């Protein structure tokens, strides 16, 4: 057909297999999730967005994933990353050094996935969803990474990361999830520093990133919540890397 309803793609072929299915991996590797039963969990998912008009999604309607999905992170090794999860990912792959969302149950069940359904018709809809832009932000993918990264913010405590994107124009973006809603969840309390890590797009030598503007900004936000600010350049993510995985092992 040569017109959808909604500007944003469709729902992920075979969402509700691919989903299950990420759940029994996920369980069968992570021992403290063992007991999750995947089929209560994909029915939980299912519950918050099919035969609901997904303009109209709400934190609410993912209460009974959460809840489900409930699970302990490691408190001070939380990092966050803003539009560059790639690096973060492949980082704490090595020797999982830190947690990021994708690290979860939830997060890891999500991950690049799209997904929607009708107002009063229990059909996913594999042809548009809501873009979150031109269509409503209370879209059920918006809805949820909204909900549990709030959550997971709020598990952070001691010091907490951020992997930033110095290669964008906002390195950090108020506009973000990280921005709109991971800055404003951690929880003075418990959370001492948040340390960001700039990692440098362009080749070699480059700018000291942590004076930008933007970098300003998210250190008076940080300040004035009773949270510190640290930041540094990664200048080379590559050499970052090798030396993650060969610490001491070369030039590092
Ligand atoms: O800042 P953007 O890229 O929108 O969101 C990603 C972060 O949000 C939440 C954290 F789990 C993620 O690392
Ligand atoms: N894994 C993700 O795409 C994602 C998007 C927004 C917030 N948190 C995680």
């Amino acid at each position: 057909r040569w017109r959808q309803t909604w500007s944003g793609p469709g729902t992920t072929k075979r969402f509700p297999e691919t989903v299950l299915a990420r759940c029994v991996k996920y369980t069968e590797i992570h021992p403290e999730m063992r007991h999750v039963d995947c089929q209560s969990v994909w029915d939980a998912f299912k519950g918050a967005f099919i035969s609901k008009h997904p303009c109209d999604i709400t934190e609410e309607d993912y209460q009974p994933l959460m809840k489900l999905g409930t699970q302990t992170v490691p408190c001070n090794k939380i990092l966050l990353w803003s539009r560059i999860k790639d690096l973060a990912h492949q980082f704490t792959q090595v020797q999982r050094d830190m947690f990021t969302l994708e690290d979860t149950l939830l997060g890891y069940l999500a991950d690049d996935l799209t997904w929607c359904g009708e107002f009063d018709t229990s059909k996913i809809n594999y042809q548009s969803c809501p873009d979150w832009r031109k269509d409503c932000s209370n879209n059920p993918v918006s809805v949820f990474w909204k909900t549990v990264s709030r959550r997971f913010a709020e598990a952070a405590c001691d010091v907490v990361h951020v992997m930033l994107d110095g290669s964008r124009s906002k390195i950090f973006d108020k506009d973000s999830t990280f921005g709109s809603v991971e800055v404003h969840n951690l929880q003075p309390e418990k959370v001492q520093t948040l340390e960001a890590w700039v990692i440098h797009g362009g080749r070699e030598d480059s700018r000291d990133l942590c004076q930008d503007p933007t970098i300003k900004e998210l250190e008076s936000i940080i300040s004035k919540r009773n949270i510190q600010f640290s930041c540094k350049n990664i200048y080379r993510p590559d050499k970052f890397l090798q030396c993650v995985k060969n610490p001491e092992d070369s030039s590092c």
